[PDB]
């Protein structure tokens, strides 16, 4: 079964952070010691900074952007680098939707691009790979669920955004585009394991729900105008695969009402999957051969199974088709959430490179 | 000598009958044999077994992380949290009433081994004799991962389970744990011969977490709740207080002989004298590991007071600045509660509930 392709998020750029004369000087008027004491650790910090600003776009590079996330929190509790604060300085960062640099003399606001980079990059390595087996639709899903856990985190700590891309609408979009793709990645594995064709079902109902959440910000005019072009392309893939997976949910409630020898059942949810999926090709419209292959190989799955169905009820069976809204409808199986992240885990930030500045 | 540190005992496990509930959920929900996942729970019954009763040595923090982090992996493929569907009794004794407190919540199991964990490394921290830099370095980590298992609990459940997690109680140890950690690294300091002027920073910061510790156990609430046991860690935190300000001075005194400031130097040997004199009023009772400890540090600011007097008196004839004037030592934070995350693959091993969901 070829597999739906899945969005990712840009990492944000980075501008200056001249962190050095503002930490020289509170050395030496608040420790009371000499300015050029440090430099070995604010070298350090800046090697450390040149590397997360310029991360390898792979799984190592979670580990650069969580030590130097970390090491930023360890320097702000030992110089005040904060708005307002005494020793603050301009931290400059692009915004994503527009292009324009966006300043903040304010440490925190070097913390949360840091954070949201961590998240982009793990929306990255989630859709990237090629989820051919179960342990790669797992790894997929757990880069996601660490992607909607690094954007909550901000959305919950941030609250007064530095930038529209950081802004809490925008970020409940993202999360929810996310566990909306975790999701997907365990429908597929639950499919590849072999699971009761109901629970496949509502996990698939969930994938809905989820997109559906997703769909609503892109629909949001405002929120839309503040994502620009890239709102069009989200939309439209987002969009189609709710008709897609709404669509894979009565595929597999037909399956069950197969295994519980319910013919006309089995016809009524074939009819609507086949409805549904053909709602999905018309919006996939100008799309990727990624989706077209997938799309076709579900037309010919689920056109197969409403032949077969349709045949044996006309032919033997001759069941009634119970309409639709006489039957339970499917409710999502929530298997996923954001993953909490511990910005000072002492496990991924090493010794506080200021251990020696009390 | 080396003083004495406090540890914290463990509490004591009662039920947690998970076995049938996760059953019964993956029936109802996934529509399979119910029975399709015993090996997965007489893994964890195992594991729980052995963490509840654990080994009291480096080994059995293994054992306690493990579990642990099991029971993270089970939560998050079943709800057995406070109202969720597969949620059954949780049991554990109250370490200072010895009664039993019971919840319906996974949660509340995973926060009593946590808290097990703070008293395990509590313990092992305590045992070592810091005989060695190796050994201080080592009770050092403990002391710090101690407090760090109580002040994940105290961030992560600001609603206390039971009373002996309450914040309140959960801040007492954090600052308890890190005033021994930050001895212990005092006592390195010296072994590793810092100037003198660090040493009295390492020393005055063990003053500064005592000092939070003696005002919780000096707070009503905690004095009714601890019993004798407040009386017996105040006694010693109030006399660690002036022994540590007094061993302060001490280095202090030490900066200002090396600086030629000889009138200085006597006006903080005699500092800690006085304050060392109040360490030993405040010592009554205590053993002679104690005692001994006092004995050693007057002998030694008895004699360095008496040179410094006898040097200015009779040589440099310069002003004793009075005590009020002596500027005050800023203490060096040297730790921190080292927290734990739950769910590390390092500690876990491999998840043991892989083929749920």
């Amino acid at each position: 079964v070829p597999r739906m392709p899945m969005i990712w998020l840009d990492l944000k750029e980075a501008g200056d952070f001249h962190f050095q004369p503002a930490v020289k000087k509170f050395v030496l008027k608040n420790y009371g010691e000499n300015p050029e004491a440090y430099n070995e650790e604010l070298k350090k910090l800046e090697l450390l900074r040149q590397n997360a600003v310029r991360v390898p776009r792979d799984f190592e590079g979670c580990s650069v952007l969580r030590k130097y996330l970390g090491q930023l929190h360890y320097l702000q509790s030992r110089v005040p680098m904060g708005s307002g604060q005494e020793a603050a300085v301009p931290v400059t960062w692009t915004e994503i939707f527009s292009g324009k640099s966006v300043a903040h003399e304010d440490i925190k606001y070097e913390q949360a691009c840091i954070l949201y980079n961590l998240g982009a990059l793990h929306s990255m390595l989630g859709a990237m790979d090629k989820r051919v087996s179960e342990e790669g639709m797992k790894v997929s899903c757990t880069h996601f669920q660490c992607a909607a856990g690094a954007f909550a985190y901000l959305r919950e700590h941030f609250p007064q955004a530095y930038s529209v891309d950081m802004s809490r609408q925008i970020l409940t979009l993202n999360v929810n585009l996310m566990l909306g793709q975790a999701q997907e990645c365990l429908l597929e594995k639950s499919m590849l394991d072999n699971r009761k064709s109901f629970l496949v079902a509502r996990i698939s109902a969930q994938v809905v729900d989820y997109y559906k959440e997703a769909c609503r910000a892109l629909e949001n005019p405002d929120t839309a105008s503040l994502l620009g072009r890239i709102q069009k392309d989200w939309k439209k893939l987002v969009q189609m695969k709710i008709y897609y997976f709404a669509a894979v949910a009565h595929l597999h409630m037909g399956k069950q009402a197969e295994e519980q020898q319910k013919f006309g059942e089995r016809v009524a949810y074939f009819q609507s999957a086949l409805d549904k999926l053909n709602e999905a090709i018309k919006l996939a419209k100008g799309q990727p051969d990624t989706v077209q292959d997938a799309l076709r190989f579900t037309m010919d799955v689920i056109g197969g199974k409403y032949n077969s169905a349709k045949k044996d009820n006309d032919f033997i069976y001759h069941e009634a088709v119970p309409a639709l809204d006489t039957l339970q409808p499917v409710k999502g199986a929530p298997l996923v959430k954001p993953l909490p992240v511990n910005p000072t885990d002492p496990a991924v930030t090493g010794p506080d490179i200021f251990a020696k500045l009390v």
